[PDB]
């Protein structure tokens, strides 16, 4: 199978309930770290029995509730939430923030869990050539943490390749930041997840959209047969469903921590969506 | 596959959830706008994995129930119903306006949408030759606006050819709105959509119509593998299952405006149903 | 095709679910309107894609039920029933008086509508040239309508060669009858109709029987081949499955139109079968 | 084809959902009645378009089950039983009988009826000369009607060639039965059946029997294509599938009918088997 | 044809679903009966119209599974099983123990019977010249029934030449059982029976093997057209695919039959197979 | 015919579904046992009745798939794989490989048995004259079975005729191996042997190699005349299609058996492909 | 037999699923490589019994499924593509080109191969004495390899005459191409192979056109006589119908090889088709 452990995560443009441009998190990145059933070096896989099954429901009324739903599944070591408006730049989080507004209306969260296996890191790590060669490339300073500085948060949301991003290292930043996300997975579990959203008028007006994550394309989910024959895919292709990050400056020699971290606020602000 | 970003779109005349002539919205016109997987300038295409699925049931107490429905398929930029008699002279409209008299059954709706794609514009638009070419044969003035003016909405209806209309230039404004509508899809969801109209008595009468959208003619509905390859079809054949749009008028030149917006306000009346 | 609009209607001998020795409703009778895809003058064709799919299942706990089931696709037009003991001389109405009176089985009944096109009249008509000849032979008087009249009903039903009604003019009016009906398609959904009546007793004792209208004849309604086979028929040989009729008299002229109410009226029961 | 109305029937050792060495009813007699598309006088034929097309499933738990089953298709005139010991001598009753007996197993009968056409009489009928000349040979006495009559219902079951019965005239009786039967047919439906007898186990132990009426003799039930050659050979040769009787003793003189009826309910007790 | 109705039955070498090397079964014998379309004295033919189809499928989970399945074509007469090691020493037999052994297969058994005639007897008999000359030369004393004799079961299943056995009447006795057999058959179905025993893994993995009874050997069993021809050859040379059979002793003069018991019993033992 | 039982085995370069360059497996090797319809003494020879018919499908996912499925075929006396890199050095072995490593593809296996007769030997057996003279001029001692022998299985791969192999008796006892083989018949069945390997990609792109054992070389498989022709050659020539073998050390004198299963290791891992 | 090991191939011009105007691959050259049932030196030929048969059929949807059909039997050593505009120069290429344009008609590929021998070099080679001579008179540099030369790949496409290429050397290096082609046959499986390619309309319009590589020309495909007599002309005369190739320029002194591959680059550009 592929490995997840190690793997980059957008926590701005990631939605761990799933995307339908995507059959995982639209924030998962290429590897970050590199690895030496079988158990990785300084880490562990604890595989289950057929699947580990789980079930959720929760009544989002408000957007608070919806980012501490995709919290649970996607947060910091340890279960603290990322915050630095995560999430926000996701097809799902503007789907919901747009139904959540009609007061008329009430939804539910239901999240069915199908877990395969377990998987994380305890701590030394050597990161991929891509992620090296990447930072080989980064400068030591971001350019907007200078205050007056003509590239803000704001110029980068409205144009990006005007004048006054160019000629900063800004651009430079921000495509690290676009190829390996802000942060990386170190505890993970994979299999698969599928989450109804149900919306209810104040007539029996009930709207219902499945989100799926991991295994393969599921063809009906009101078929019984399809939806079992999705779950037999699961195992075959199992994706993180609930997982644990690390902040990626963790990562970076000692010289270019503190711009990365200026990068992925600036990030944050410019890509991220405040609730306004 | 066939572009409907830009597509015209007669709001009395269409039908979000299908006609039995066509395959897809029978309001569905020609395209207005002209464009340069690939992303058109000025615009976006948003791909999906196999089929992003949602599912929705309502009870239809009344017409009005029946355009609410209809409207969350087919609204102004926003989610704002189109009004303006809006689905009135639609096959599917009519239909549900005989059932619903009957007080001794109830109706319910069950939509299944198989989304493909979704495509938008965000706003310096070109429309197409024949747009262009339909605009410039135009008029500055719509007669029908002038108190007093023997082509009324009520003579149009009864008859169009008498010589209270054909002496107006209220015939060419009509062969406008007939050729490319009275509104443009500016947002939509592509893929397909199989409606179930469910009618029960107050015996176990209960009677089903099946209205599909997307895709190649499905020939059984009860089939479940005419069912499943008919949804093969729809990757094949995606088309509108949930747009919105703007109004025509904001595409021509501003001394036709006004007399376009009288054009389909007379159009709305004489062609679209109040419910009477 | 073949077109049904301005058919004649039997409304006592026809059933709309159709009859083992017809492809049709045994009721349809040959033209009596003459009319000038394409379009007739005075009314409309409306030609759909594919088949337009519908489905009903009904439980038929008595005679009322059967009846109102059967008037749903054959009606004045409107949708109010015909009455005058409609249908109540085909062999269908008569198999499923039998078998409801037997209160140790319970009936349902199955439709399955697979309608290719609609067409109808709006309203100045020209018959045919046999209906016209037909009408210049009749009288401007019923016989029976005498009172104390030797050819009554209950003598029509016994011996309708014996002497006391071979003298009146009773045999000309019910020859009429006979050859074009009681009433006149206006209004009609053509395609197929694929019908299961489905007895249970009170041991899985289970009866089902099939009734087809339109296309070809079907082999075997068991096989899905067969099945499938026959609805590439029903493109190739539509008939009438719902339609509306409107009564024979308006047809002609007025001094016999009383006389041939009195003639329906006497052939309906004569030849209906009211419940004993 | 072959007439079958007013055809002898012995209720004894008939069986109408067949026999393995007879293509019909093995209870189907030579013709009593003689007659004069074609409408006998004082009867009817109707002719069906293809095949009218019926099913029937049932659970047979007793005796009584298949009892009732062969009863639908062979009764008096009105749909009531016969009785006295129908079927009981046929082979199927008989091996029915053996797999009944044993509670370890469950059988169901699948009949599929392939109607062509139906026929009856309505009531002075002449009957075939063998009929006559068969009648015109019958004493106005029954022996064994009389009491302490040495040849009994056991003694001619035991032996019938025996002084006990040779001295009497009750073989004379029960040959002219054994040549034209007990009943003849006044109603039939005729054309193809194919009944399934399925047995199965309390392993998916399952045994299947296929007994057919009708048509040519079919090589493979289980080949789709033999089986759909049968049934265009039963177009060619239809053959009684559900039929009503009148007891014979209705054309008999009247000075011989008691002693028909005595001979006719000896002949079901010394052929007929009771549950023992 | 051939007459197999008296025929010698071995029970232990026997296998009604058939042998590789025989094209019936591998265990009748020679016609043990002399009798005398045409009826035999004291018994009964009935000749079949084409072929009476019947058809079985069972999963063969252990060895009693599959002597159930062989036991309900060659069974004692009424149905009992004949039990004694029977079937034990044919290939077939051998072959299957050697399949269900490995866990990690299942095996199913599809049998197809064409049976175009049944034959038996109601029970004063007459034997073969060859069966009475083989009787005259029996003993009247098994030596294998008195106990210490040398001649043990086992001593004749290592070497039945040795001077234990030799020098006794046992190799008499048994070369009489392997020439007629243990039992006869009584009442038999004759004709044609095609079996496939399927075998599939816990990969596609499934094999198939055919065994045929009766009709001209077949070339190939997958040819749509070699099956076909070998039914119609199943008409030219029918043999028993399903028979009940009595105890040979019952032949033997009464004071034989003891001995032959007792050396029907030491055969079933010596040369059938117990599970192990 | 020739008798195939005690012939010698080549178990690296067999393949018992065939090659294209023999009519047989390509590891059957001249006899090594000598013998003396006809029964040979220790053995025994059962004839068939025209063919024995069998057949398989089996799904070959990866390179064990395949071993498996020929091991099936000639195996250890009692159905235990050889093993030892059995059938690597054969033409099909490395085809199927190939293809077998192309993810893109799928290949299933169809195997027809065409079995004629079964022999075998049960256990004091003499070996051919041949197979005598050859072991006599075998040294007691392998000499590669000395630890840094310089003739080691990698240098006999890359060159056999080096002075580090020809200075020993390597070279002897491979030529002996290469004469008779590693294993020798006990028990098999012989006639033909047809099989399929198809390979589907993943566009119906479908490829069939056809494989034969047995019989006459035929002309077309596609061919429906020519592969009946084959199969009527097969009766002609019979080779073994399935079949089981002893090892060759066996047949050695005591002090020549340590030598030559080292001689086999050796051979094995020289001539054979381990999975790189 | 002709020695098609080492010949020359022009993988332009070549098609090896055949040419009107040639017995066998359009693209094979005269012999490049000298050798020394025999084996050559450095070489091994692998005879078959008779004739190794496989079939493929695939449909080709667009010029790439074509191009991948040809490359499965044209084919860099190892089984990679030639690619630069392989076979595109062929008329097979052309017409089939022309039918893909056609989006009315579907076309399949049916290949039956029938295979006499393989033969194959591992790899110190002697090149013909026509080849060496050959390569002694190219120069060390290829003039159109040269910025801005005036023979271009255009240019030689238009005209070849022109003074902007007889100047150069660049008809010297296509003379040589022209000669020998473009690589070299290292690994073939020779016999004959006959293709159907079938082209179906979307009336039951279906076009065949067949392909015949190897053995002597036939004289008609649809004749069941003729089509056995050309197989038993492909072991008179066979030629190669799936080989393994590699590129010329290995056979060349260093010097020049650079110079070579250039050459074999514009020759493909100037000769090869684009799909333009
Ligand atoms: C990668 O890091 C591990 C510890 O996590 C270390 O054991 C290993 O040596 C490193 N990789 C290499 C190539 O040394
Ligand atoms: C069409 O409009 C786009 C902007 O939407 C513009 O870039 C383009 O130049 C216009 N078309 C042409 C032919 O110029
Ligand atoms: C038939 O009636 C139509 C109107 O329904 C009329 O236009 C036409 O003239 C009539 N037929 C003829 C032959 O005039
Ligand atoms: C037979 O009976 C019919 C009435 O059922 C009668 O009309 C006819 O005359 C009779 N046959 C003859 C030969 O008279
Ligand atoms: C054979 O036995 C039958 C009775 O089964 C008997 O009728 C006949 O006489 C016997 N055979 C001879 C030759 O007598
Ligand atoms: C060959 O061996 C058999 C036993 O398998 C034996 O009977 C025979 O005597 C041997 N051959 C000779 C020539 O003795
Ligand atoms: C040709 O090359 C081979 C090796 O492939 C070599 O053995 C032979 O000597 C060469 N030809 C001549 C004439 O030497």
């Amino acid at each position: 199978a592929i490995n997840y452990l190690g793997a980059g995560y957008d926590h701005v443009r990631g939605n761990p309930v799933g995307d339908p441009s995507s059959m995982g998190d639209p924030g998962i990145r290429p590897p970050v770290l590199r690895f030496t059933v079988l158990q990785p070096l300084g880490g562990y896989v604890r595989q289950y029995v057929a699947c580990r099954q789980s079930e959720t429901i929760s009544e989002l009324s408000n957007l608070s509730d919806y980012q501490n739903e995709l919290s649970v599944d996607a947060s910091l070591q340890g279960g603290d939430p990322i915050g630095l408006n995560s999430f926000s730049a996701s097809t799902g989080y503007r789907d919901f923030a747009k139904e959540v507004s009609k007061k008329d209306t009430r939804t539910y969260m239901l999240k069915n869990y199908c877990m395969r296996y377990e998987a994380g890191v305890a701590q030394k790590w050597n990161v991929t050539l891509a992620f090296a060669a990447g930072v080989s490339q980064l400068p030591d300073v971001f350019d907007a943490h200078n205050p007056e500085c003509a590239c803000s948060a704001e110029q980068w949301r409205q144009d990006q390749n005007a004048e006054a991003c160019t000629k900063t290292n800004v651009p430079i930043w921000i495509s690290f930041i676009e190829q390996f996300g802000t942060h990386f997975l170190v505890r993970l579990f994979a299999g698969g997840k599928m989450t109804y959203q149900v919306t209810a008028k104040r007539q029996m007006n009930v709207q219902k959209e499945t989100l799926v994550i991991g295994g393969r394309p599921p063809g009906q989910v009101s078929d019984p047969a399809a939806l079992a024959a999705w779950a037999d895919t699961v195992e075959e292709l199992p994706m993180p469903v609930k997982f644990e990050v690390q902040p990626l400056y963790h990562l970076l020699p000692v010289e270019k921590q503190e711009a990365f971290k200026q990068a992925v606020t600036f990030y944050s602000k410019a890509v991220g969506l405040t609730p306004q």
